């Protein structure tokens, strides 16, 4: 055989992928991720898997004709779970989606009954995994994924706000002519309408925008920051209603959370975690707060510190999503 | 204004971009151009293009809101051409695309009826760039896009077979068992089913295959290695199948090209362009062969060193496509 | 003959190079943020000057010989300031350094000496240029720079304390097991003994560690996060007496600044520009503020908020470099 | 106090990274590896280690105050080999290196005993690593390190001819006005004078240069392309000669070893190997020859063929190498 003329073997066993990733759904969310991490080098293994046989290989193949131009020597998939053994980062983006003028809660049943399915068989296969979830409504179904796993709280995280809060920095930058990466604000809560600017935070080079002007975020501001808030809650609605889906920017922030877990960063993101025991919330509710997140997950959380106002918005975000988890049926 | 009592301002400037490119097409092989081109850092300005409204400005503002992610400062679009303006890079997506169980070479009218519209157009704004054609028939339409625009040679450049290649050397390293980047090999000519696997120069630490096996390729030969061009001939077809279209691949080789120009590496590149009085061809055809790729575009094309079969099969692939463009109406 | 047999030229080979950095200074800092610059692929063309005939080749060739690793096609050297023509930017690092126990200022008798020589010769071949400076004492020899060249002061930026802010970012992430990236504070003034830090400023994901604790910086803080400046202040005269001199810090802060200015990045960096005009200053005073920098260099200062010790401290930085730049004579 | 009020913490965790590259040897060729390894992001902690206590930390701080601008969390040094543990890849750029004028082969005897220190104290901390050998002579001292290591031969890897093929691809790329990444040919045997070129696998776009030329490589070489070849050999003399040592591009071709290694990416590099059993080796030599580098280090040999006076000259390579090998003391 010509491979034996040109090449000799010298060493049998092979071993366990080292920095593996996994992406369950191959939808347009799904992909977006799937080229997001494989551009950044972040994962010596990809894996993909869904329930549509053709349009998986499909895409699989796809992404494995551009291998040339990339540092990612196994792309491999399958509707069988045990495709993505051993895997230390395994991507949620499976389930139904939201239509325009239907909200993310309304999703919670349907994608409920399918984590019943994916958790499973997730988590069966990778003991050294951290679940990021991105299917929506992603707060609620973080904790799903939480209590369907049984797995400690610092493996199992939502992509949350990180994009909110993203949108919210990028119009922010257009505003002010800066760069996004040097404007800073959170944007924090629910992954929804109930979500919280936190205007006490948003600075340029440490300078409160709030301190030059008190009035900002509220109905007085005479600039109507508060508008840009409600351009982060309306964004993805306003993209779905122009192009019929969102993909990129999710693939984006999908692959930045990535990188700070699979290069153990410890960067600060506001990303899907329990809250219990912060502000007023005595209930075991998910939404965003700033986490620190490295290679196990989120295993620190930073306490903002929030106005009287900003907190009642984040408690009456917290009542929302409990009140959605009460509605959970396991 | 807050920005004012913020910001203190020094310069007005405006400043044209200095590596802006355009993507011409948001369909879905334009969008994973454009996502490739992003994710690389090429351009400090990227303008989209396309005559559907709504699909337009929803990719633009997809692409906007992962800002945060990415090193490209400034992100357009309109239907105007006039978004293109001082573009060093223009690549052209648009048209009817390949459909299942149909030759590329089906497309070529509409296509050309389209270009009628667009390159003009495309001229008018930046009479200085490179085009770079990935359209389908792409190797028509490269020919077509240089007789319209009235541009040198070496500006109007269509990408051509760096994806067959690309295809050919990921197909050649799961066979050995060595990644891509290791595997070398050419596929020239026609951009579809004509193509030319160059056997001769197949090979791996410079140790040709054809040496250990001098029925390579052929009907003669014990492993049908023919059988990986015919995969890379088949590729498309089978994607289409599975998926509808095809847009990772292609994105990620259109990437790859559109670095050699705007960083000016002079790599080598099986790309479409003239080749009139090459092989013996007395006729404006425009095919793939290594070509020099550069901040000028196309400066040089390597002299293959062709078998006479692989000669052979060159110029069948020249006179199927000069077959095609001689019937034209244009 | 054998490339001609090999290649056929298409077109006449003109040498105008499009992102070409020039780095005058070949010693330790010099030769780090060339390779640092090499290394982030900002550059199609690497220029360096010094006046060592010998070890300006032997640095060139070295980088020349790692060309198959990196994006940058073309090294070239001289001491002749014709091979910086066309330069897009031009970083100074040439000049006296400082031995333990020596200030920055005292360099600056000899350095501006060899900046009336320098910053001629950089200018008469690269019209386009911005200047950054890296040499010390940096901010007045932007001021040097500024005088010398006939540039806009946007034109004419200073390393100044980019460096001393990282520096600040790593001491403060250490401290609290965050990243730098997401620890967020502001060293400004002098890049020496009298830089400024604002505590004011000082944050995780905005939230004040001065309103935490607010004898943060002080000599009453029961942490005494003043050590944290004070190592700051120290970094350079620690790692010189360690191993002789530093460079891969500065070569990093540089290489990141000529990211922002290469890729018009608009991003808030504390660097060197003049401050007449702010906190009360009269005089043509350089120092560091947080400064916009893109394409065009310096476009905006942000008024960074100070309480009244911050200021104070500002003012007598000012007042310092005031104190030997009035005396300066060129 | 001030971190616990503004952070609270989920979980102790085990550090312990994933990824973790170990410098051994901070003299310019082992800092010029960490800058490198440090730019492409390949591990999640970097480890040096020296006997100088000075220097070392002068390195490591140097190193630790640009972290903001790198993506390697950890940076620590010691004296003590305890700080390598759990390196996956440790890299031994430590000895006496070439004088002005000195054979590499001068040094083996002082670093074989440097070795006998190193490579048990390494072996200790981290049983599972990669073994990659810079120090000189390298082809040597990898066989003395797999002597001492107990490792299989896989795991110890000799930088090799990597940068002496690097080089010649330099220098032809120069030649033809092509990139060097289209340039291909190999230089193999040992890493010094007695090396050799493989002219019969030179080639661009699979053209072979020495079908072209028939005397290509030879004295009768019109074009004296063993110039080429000699230029490789006499390179870090003449580098040497200029700067005082080399360090860049062999740091840029020793990164470049580490992510084929960190990335499993099965690239070829002519690094050195045990080739009994190729060539008529009957004996324990290592140098040079195309191997296949991935995850378990080299797992595969690339079996090049040689005409008869290369073959030679390769035996030629073996036999000196042999002839000091099998006298050394430890
Ligand atoms: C219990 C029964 C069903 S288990 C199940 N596993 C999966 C996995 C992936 C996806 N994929 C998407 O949801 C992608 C959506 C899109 O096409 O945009 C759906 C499902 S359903
Ligand atoms: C009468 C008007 C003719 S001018 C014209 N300009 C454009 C520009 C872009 C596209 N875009 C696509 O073809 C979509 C791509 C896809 O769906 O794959 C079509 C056209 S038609
Ligand atoms: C009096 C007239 C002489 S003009 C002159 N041009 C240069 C250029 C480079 C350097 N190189 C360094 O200073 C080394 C850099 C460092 O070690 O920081 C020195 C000079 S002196
Ligand atoms: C006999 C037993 C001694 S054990 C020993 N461990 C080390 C570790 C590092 C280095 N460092 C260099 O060789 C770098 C010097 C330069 O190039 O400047 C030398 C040694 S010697």
């Amino acid at each position: 055989a010509l491979k034996d003329q040109l090449i000799v073997n010298l060493l049998k066993e092979e071993q366990v992928p080292q920095n593996k990733i996994t992406v369950v759904g191959v939808g347009a969310v799904g992909m977006a991720c799937a080229i997001s991490i494989l551009m950044k080098d972040l994962a010596d293994e990809l894996a993909l898997v869904d329930v549509i046989e053709d349009k998986l290989k499909g895409e699989m193949m796809d992404l494995q004709h551009g291998s040339l131009f990339l540092k990612t020597p196994k792309i491999v998939s399958s509707k069988d779970y045990s495709v993505t053994a051993n895997s230390k980062l395994v991507i949620i983006t499976a389930g139904a989606r939201q239509q325009e003028g239907e909200s993310r809660l309304n999703l919670v049943q349907r994608n409920v009954n399918i984590f019943k399915f994916i958790i499973p068989n997730v988590v069966k296969y990778s003991p050294q995994c951290k679940l990021l979830i991105v299917s929506n409504p992603v707060d609620i179904l973080t904790y799903v994924a939480w209590k369907i796993s049984g797995f400690p709280k610092n493996r199992v995280i939502g992509s949350g706000c990180n994009l909110d809060s993203a949108r919210f920095r990028y119009l922010m930058g257009e505003r002010l002519g800066v760069h996004p990466l040097s404007c800073h604000g959170w944007v924090l809560g629910e992954h929804g309408d109930s979500s919280v600017p936190v205007w006490s935070g948003v600075n340029v080079a440490g300078v409160s925008l709030k301190s030059l002007n008190p009035q900002l975020g509220t109905d007085a501001d005479k600039e109507q920051w508060k508008d840009v808030h409600k351009q982060v809650v309306d964004s993805a609605y306003e993209v779905i209603k122009l192009k019929g889906y969102t993909s990129w920017a999710i693939g984006l922030s999908v692959a930045d959370l990535a990188e700070s877990i699979m290069k153990n960063l410890r960067r600060v993101h506001p990303i899907s975690t329990m809250i219990k025991g912060l502000y007023g919330i005595k209930e075991d509710v998910f939404l965003s707060v700033p986490c620190i997140l490295g290679q196990n997950g989120i295993s620190d959380v930073v306490k903002v510190t929030l106005t009287p106002d900003e907190e009642a918005r984040l408690k009456k975000s917290a009542d929302t999503l409990w009140g959605i988890q009460k509605e959970l049926q396991f």
